[PDB]
């Protein structure tokens, strides 16, 4: 419960930063990681199962992004990826609370705006990661309640 509210605000930190970020893709790698690594605890609070496995497969997908950001410092395959992210948070929202599931497919929206601003504006993207992270900390917020 206040656990994985704790979790979720760690989160929208590391995207608020990655969004200032975006105007050094090897450090943004490196947050991108943090955040797997916060899933993999959400999961394991949570078992139940369903979710769990969804929020790993969102990390690996977060880790291969990483992994192709490190490539990039040494575009559209991201896009794809952050598609299938929100594919699986909105399956999430469609187990979960109802009110925390609308958050939830708000933040798959906007996940979707940012794959397709991938493919052509680095300063918009920023402003749908800080609308993110709000959203996030406002899950966050419910679940202490």
């Amino acid at each position: 419960l206040e656990e994985i509210a704790q979790l979720l605000e760690e989160i929208a930190k590391l995207l608020k930063k990655i969004a200032w970020l975006l105007k050094l893709l090897e450090e943004i790698a490196q947050l991108l990681e943090e955040i797997a690594k916060l899933l993999k605890k959400i999961a394991w609070l949570l078992k139940l199962e369903e979710i769990a496995q969804l929020l790993e497969e969102i990390a690996k997908l977060l880790k291969k992004i990483a992994w192709l950001l490190k490539k990039i410092a040494q575009l559209e395959e991201i896009a794809q990826l952050l598609e299938e992210i929100a594919k699986l948070l909105k399956k999430i929202a469609w187990l979960l609370l109802e009110e925390i599931a609308k958050l939830l497919k708000k933040i798959a929206w906007l996940l979707k705006k940012i794959a397709q601003l991938l493919g052509g504006l680095l300063e918009e993207i920023a402003q749908l990661l800080e609308e993110i992270a709000k959203l996030l900390k406002k899950i966050a917020w419910l679940l202490k309640k």
